[PDB]
């Protein structure tokens, strides 16, 4: 589960602090949880466990993580989004939190899936979730009912 980033004096909100993006040139560690875009049926969005990367031709080796055992795909970067390593603290760093209306992707409840949807509420204590929109076409409006995702499972779409 994440820990609350704290800051000192003078420090920002430091990259996957939240969502406070990744550096444009960062490289995430064997082991380290993603969000995976991957060929579906179409495609889509896949919680998944990097493996590792290669300089050579900027592309991930990814598992994904399933109950029955892991899967593995070849991607670039650009279809890598690395996971927040810290919560951000609503009550120090408010501003680091997705805001209400801002379209994110989210992990689904019980699924390892990531989806479109739009930010109902942040967090307003520091182990509070999020409350969010998923995009949802089996109904008229288009828009699930708010359901919970923790500041690990929302990231930048």
């Amino acid at each position: 589960t994440l820990p609350l980033w704290i800051g000192k004096p003078g420090d920002k909100p430091p990259p996957l602090c939240g969502a406070i993006p990744a550096s444009g040139d960062y490289v995430a560690r064997p082991g380290d949880k993603v969000a995976a875009r991957v060929k579906a049926v179409d495609e889509q969005w896949i919680l998944a466990e990097v493996v590792s990367y290669s300089h050579a031709t900027n592309k991930y080796e990814v598992d994904d993580i399933d109950e029955e055992g892991k899967e593995r795909h070849t991607l670039s970067r650009r279809r890598v989004i690395p996971l927040p390593q810290w919560k951000a603290n609503p009550e120090t760093d408010p501003e680091a939190l997705f805001q209400k209306e801002q379209l994110v992707l989210a992990l689904y409840p019980q699924t390892t899936c990531f989806y479109r949807a739009l930010i109902h509420a942040p967090p307003q204590r520091p182990q509070d979730d999020y409350s969010v929109l998923f995009e949802d076409t089996s109904y008229a409006d288009g828009y699930s009912p708010p359901l919970n995702v923790a500041q690990r499972y929302v990231v930048a779409c």
